[PDB]
């Protein structure tokens, strides 16, 4: 999907996160944020559209990605084990990572 | 499978390899060895039952198998190259990555 | 194959590349290149036979391959934009990880 599609599963998973009552909410939520984060890696952000691959801004934009989903699966073994509570403290910390690439980029 | 059930996998393996005649049976008890430790991985062990997934605890658990694993495929390719009494060496040397461990997590 | 195949290989599709007219075929040759680079990283070259997996050698051989394949990434997301001219002119930069490992190890 679109880099805009993407980020819509990001952002609306992010609340299903916030409000979840079980493990199995958060778990669902987690691995299809994982799934967009992926394939968001995968698109030039309009910002980025003159520059080649291998420039820092490109590998930094992918590198964006690799923490997301890295932290992602910090929530995702919390949820395994049915600690939702703290599955869901480790969700809300995605969001520095969020900001700080669309500080950058969006 | 769980963690007991993974270092029995392991443990039989490894003596499967200092009795085993050609590269076959050593690169087939590899292989066990290989799927145990790259499953082991996935689970918490008892000692850190309490631990975050992001723990230096958690971390340098999980990195044991990773040099595990890698000790493995050095093995591995030993006894794909037909050489048994090199690959049969290469893994005496996974011994020392066990009692690393178990040292600080059995 | 071995890997005298997927040299021949990497020499052909860079050829192909060479004298391309549209993105579509730069493509496809680089992702046969990358196909043949992945290949030829599991070969143990004639040069090397003796040479423990763990060498710096040995080490230093798959090394060049993850050169190239990255190199080849790089490439392959240009004719992806569709911008032939430039994932030509990368593909050329591709000869300099060519010559260095034929240099040690060829
Ligand atoms: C879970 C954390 C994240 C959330 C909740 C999130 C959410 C959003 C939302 C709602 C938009 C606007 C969608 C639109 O109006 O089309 C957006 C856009 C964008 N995001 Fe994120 N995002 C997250 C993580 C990231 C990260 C880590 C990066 C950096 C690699 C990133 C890069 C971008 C870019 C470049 C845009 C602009 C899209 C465009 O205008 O074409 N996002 N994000
Ligand atoms: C090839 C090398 C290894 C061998 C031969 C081996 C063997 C064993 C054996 C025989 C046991 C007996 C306990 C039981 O029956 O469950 C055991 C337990 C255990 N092993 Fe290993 N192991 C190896 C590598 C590792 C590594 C690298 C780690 C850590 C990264 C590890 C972590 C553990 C833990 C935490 C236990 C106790 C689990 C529990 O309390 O249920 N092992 N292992
Ligand atoms: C696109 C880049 C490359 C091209 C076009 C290329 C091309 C070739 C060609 C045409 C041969 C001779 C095949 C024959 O025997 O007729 C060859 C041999 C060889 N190349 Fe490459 N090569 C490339 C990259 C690499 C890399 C990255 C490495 C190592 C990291 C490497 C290592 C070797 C070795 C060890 C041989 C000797 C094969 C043998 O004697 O059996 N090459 N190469
Ligand atoms: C250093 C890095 O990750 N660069 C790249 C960054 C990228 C960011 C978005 C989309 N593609 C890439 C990309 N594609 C092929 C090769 C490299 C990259
Ligand atoms: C740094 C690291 O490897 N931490 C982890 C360590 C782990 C140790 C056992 C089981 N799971 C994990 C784990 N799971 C998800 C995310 C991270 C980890
Ligand atoms: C660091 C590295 O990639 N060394 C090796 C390099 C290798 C080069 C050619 C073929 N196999 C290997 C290999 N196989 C198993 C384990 C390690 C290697
Ligand atoms: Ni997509
Ligand atoms: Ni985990
Ligand atoms: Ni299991
Ligand atoms: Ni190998
Ligand atoms: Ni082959
Ligand atoms: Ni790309």
């Amino acid at each position: 999907a679109d880099l805009e599609d993407n980020m819509e599963t990001l952002n609306d998973n992010l609340k299903v996160i916030e409000k979840a009552d079980n493990a199995a909410q958060v778990k669902d939520a987690l691995t299809k944020m994982r799934a967009a984060a992926l394939d968001a890696q995968k698109a030039t952000p309009p910002k980025l559209e003159d520059k080649s691959p291998d420039s820092p801004e490109m590998c930094d934009f992918a590198a964006g990605f690799h923490i997301l989903v890295g932290q992602i699966d910090d929530a995702l073994h919390l949820a395994n084990e049915g600690k939702v509570k703290e599955a869901q403290a480790a969700a809300e910390q995605l969001k520095t990572t969020c900001n700080a690439c669309h500080q950058k980029y969006r």
